[PDB]
């Protein structure tokens, strides 16, 4: 049993959020889609309306094996500015859980809150200067110890598959790659 | 101005629906996400709850440049068994509009309703024998006159980009490919 939190906000990137959620659930994870807004329904960046499983305030004291943050702007900023999600991230980081982000959120969220110290990371290319030079990693997906980052909407499946590999193993990721028809 | 209908159902494939919707809207299309269920909110195959813009009943008499059908099972069957969507598809087909489907839906919906006559098509590989041998096309995305089909979740972005290319032009599709970071 692997448990993952995916926070969602108004103007979250919908391909990225739903790619993460769908792909992990295929692997058998319990994924909790948690709104950082004052409604369960969020209106994502291209107008897709998603009804979250929970408000983040309802799970603030829960523990997850991974917290995986979708991109989108201003979505990433709304995630950044969520006090509850910020507290959860800081606690999960110190507790050795897997912290993950895609697109803007590695810079807007992870780096703003000092969660990438000693690590490398990637992000949607325009955000790569929000990182000090020595923390700029490489790849469409970048693993750095307990940090996993990734670049954008077309890399959201690759991102989630890496998360499967890290949280389960490479054989479980390869099964889910085959389900999605991803050339692994 | 281009207008596109994307029907959604309980147990529609999330990644595929949202990939289509988000990618087309990025191109400037007006996309109408229309539930074939008796609620605007549909519970997709891996539990992602999406609140459709409209019930399909509300737009049955409308005209679209394209109708683009997400996969998922039993989602494709619920689309297949929608009377309203079936009527829309048959009318749009005769009116020379673009009919599109991904994963199961090229077989479960398009072929079931006789919409692929004289055409080639592809689908999630397990469904390729639901097509007569001479209707089996090639590619992860297959264009056949006014039919566009595609194979699965990891091909949903490629699928939608082809839809942009055919409904707009190749230069518009490349712009949207760059936004999503799809190496086109």
């Amino acid at each position: 049993a692997v448990k993952v939190l995916v926070p969602v906000a108004h103007d979250s990137e919908e391909i990225e959020a739903v790619s993460i959620i769908d792909t992990l659930r295929r692997a058998g994870a319990e994924v909790v889609v948690a709104s950082v807004e004052d409604t369960e329904i969020v209106r994502m960046s291209r107008g897709v309306c998603v009804k979250a499983d929970k408000l983040i305030s309802a799970v603030e004291n829960e523990t997850y094996d991974c917290i995986a943050i979708p991109g989108g702007m201003p979505g990433a900023e709304r995630c950044r500015d969520s006090a509850a999600l910020t507290a959860m991230l800081k606690t999960h980081k110190a507790q050795g859980k897997l912290i993950a982000a895609i697109c803007a959120s590695p810079a807007v969220v992870l780096q703003t809150h000092g969660l990438l110290q000693g690590e490398k990371a990637v992000a949607y290319p325009c955000f790569m200067d929000q990182f000090p030079a020595d923390m700029r990693g490489e790849g469409r997906v970048c693993v750095s110890n307990k940090i996993v980052t990734s670049v954008g909407p077309s890399s959201a499946i690759e991102f989630a598959l890496k998360l499967i590999e890290v949280l389960y193993n490479k054989e479980q990721a390869k099964k889910i790659a085959a389900q999605l028809l991803y050339a692994y």
